[PDB]
């Protein structure tokens, strides 16, 4: 790999601040040499500076944790990727043809209930932030809508799929998803900054605050730090750090978290767009210099995450901006992958 470009990383973070991120940061683990940069504030009202050790909400990166659990259940003989979801959760879905593999790759057609929840950004956040939902509640909200495509037929990202994932994990193990994450992932990798505390609203330890950008241009930011994330659960509620997400995706890609057979299943790519794929709870992004990287993005109110590693796990990068609903920031923060993996142009 090219050398990571810290001057380029510095410029990406500075640009994200200029576009409305209160703080932005990035950590690279380059085969045992660390790169770490941060600019701006964790708390914009107190002025406390952001740093790469601050914990944050990783949003949809949670799907990779859920997928790892499910693929270990496949290794143990408890789950068949090509069985019907309804085989394990009878009567859950209106169509028996929807399979576990299709849910985990966003090919199930299940409508994403969060499109109803966040049609207005700040009002929808205000509606859900202090609510507790069961898994079944969220499924029911999805099933108010028809499926969007035939089983397996189309890629369509949907949080509902990883609500199903959490339901499967709990049904087949008899344990909470928190227990399964802790025993199968957090403890074995010593992820000391990583938690699943749902429905608690507190972020344990020193953390970046999240700042939700309102839909109105120029509108005042909303502190969105403390929420249940019950609307997402196994689709979105993990808390972590840049070091821990680097450790997790390095371990995943280097073959430490499941059998070779199940990692290969996880990396069977469904096309997302001309430079991206989706596996089983896993994203592929193709970079300008001809390198692909593997991991996941997250968007939860007030937090944008990128967490990706090289194919062999030897270089991993996690970047965080503590805003959301700001597409300029989102697009800028993607450039951290270019500077970290492709290096100086």
């Amino acid at each position: 790999l090219p050398a990571p470009d810290d001057t380029g990383l510095q410029a990406v973070l500075h640009t994200a601040l200029s576009q409305g991120a209160p703080g932005a940061m990035v950590r690279v683990d380059d085969n045992g040499t660390i790169h770490q940069l941060s600019e701006g504030v964790a708390d914009r009202a107190t002025g406390r500076a952001i740093t790469t050790t601050d914990r944050f909400r990783v949003g949809s990166v949670t799907k990779s944790f859920s997928a790892v659990v499910l693929l270990q259940l496949v290794d143990e003989g408890k789950l068949d990727l090509d069985a019907s979801v309804n085989t394990y959760l009878p009567g859950l879905l209106p169509d028996d043809r929807i399979t576990v593999r299709q849910v985990m790759s966003h090919r199930s057609g299940l409508y994403d209930y969060t499109n109803d929840m966040f049609a207005q950004t700040v009002p929808g956040f205000e509606s859900v932030r202090n609510k507790v939902f069961s898994y079944q509640d969220l499924i029911t909200l999805s099933l108010k809508h028809g499926v969007t495509n035939a089983p397996g037929a189309a890629y369509s990202y949907s949080n509902t799929n990883f609500v199903v994932a959490g339901m499967l994990i709990e049904k087949l193990t008899g344990h909470s998803v928190a227990t399964e994450y802790q025993n199968r992932i957090f403890t074995p990798l010593n992820l000391t900054d990583t938690f699943y505390v749902h429905p608690d609203t507190v972020i344990p330890g020193t953390h970046a605050n999240g700042y939700l950008t309102p839909d109105e241009a120029g509108g005042a930011l909303v502190d969105s730090t403390e929420q249940t994330v019950s609307w997402a659960q196994s689709a979105g509620a993990v808390i972590s750090s840049t070091q821990d997400l680097d450790t997790f995706f390095s371990a995943l890609m280097s073959g430490q978290l499941m059998s070779a057979a199940q990692l290969a299943q996880m990396q069977q790519w469904t096309t997302v767009n001309s430079t991206q794929g989706y596996g089983l709870g896993l994203r592929r992004r193709d970079l300008s210099c001809g390198i692909s990287v593997y991991g996941h993005t997250g968007t939860v109110q007030g937090y944008y995450t990128y967490a990706f590693a090289s194919k062999d796990g030897k270089r991993s990068v996690t970047a965080l901006a503590n805003t959301s609903n700001n597409v300029n920031v989102l697009n800028t923060m993607a450039r951290t992958l270019e500077s970290a993996f492709c290096g100086k142009p």
